């Protein structure tokens, strides 16, 4: 889809979209360690090549515009990439 599309772009790799989630600017503040300016949707997908979690952060729909990559290693280890 136009978001699977996102992640190939940002790290090469070719997954489905599993569910989206909103959230408010200071939920997702922590997290990020960063606070939005509107609303964001967390979409997440897995790696089972590399058993990593992967969380596109994009404004909500239909927008969508992208706002951060999280990927989630093996040892529950983050990697945060600002889109």
């Amino acid at each position: 889809t136009n978001l699977s599309d996102i992640i190939e772009k940002e790290t090469g790799k070719q997954l489905v979209i599993q569910e989206s989630i909103l959230m408010l600017p200071e939920e997702v503040e922590e997290v990020i360690g960063n606070k939005p300016e509107s609303d964001i949707l967390v979409h997440t997908a897995y790696d089972e090549s590399t058993d990593e979690n992967v969380m596109l952060l994009t404004s909500d729909a239909p927008e969508y515009k992208p706002w951060a990559l999280v990927i989630q290693d093996s040892n529950g280890e983050n990697k945060i990439k600002m889109l």
